[PDB]
């Protein structure tokens, strides 16, 4: 395989120096730039998959059981538990 272009992220896809060539210039992620590229709403997280927000609706927690659940709102980040 290419060059890991910063070192196969440890914990990145998105957040920079990806490393890992695959994502290199391509996979929404810059190992030559150290950072995301256009068209990736988040690099990582509660609300990040791929390369965009988790359409809101995807639950990414819960407190204890289901009452309100935690779910995103395909604008952010993050997945707020609805409490």
């Amino acid at each position: 395989s290419p060059p890991v272009c910063g070192n196969k992220i440890l914990e990145q896809g998105e957040d920079c120096d990806c490393g890992s060539p695959a994502n290199c210039q391509d996979r929404c992620c810059n190992a030559a730039t150290c950072k995301l590229t256009p068209g990736s709403q988040c690099n990582y997280g509660e609300c990040c998959d791929q390369c965009r927000f988790k359409k809101a609706g995807t639950v990414c927690r819960i407190a204890r059981g289901d009452w309100n659940d935690d779910y995103c709102t395909g604008k952010s980040s993050d997945c707020p538990w609805n409490h």
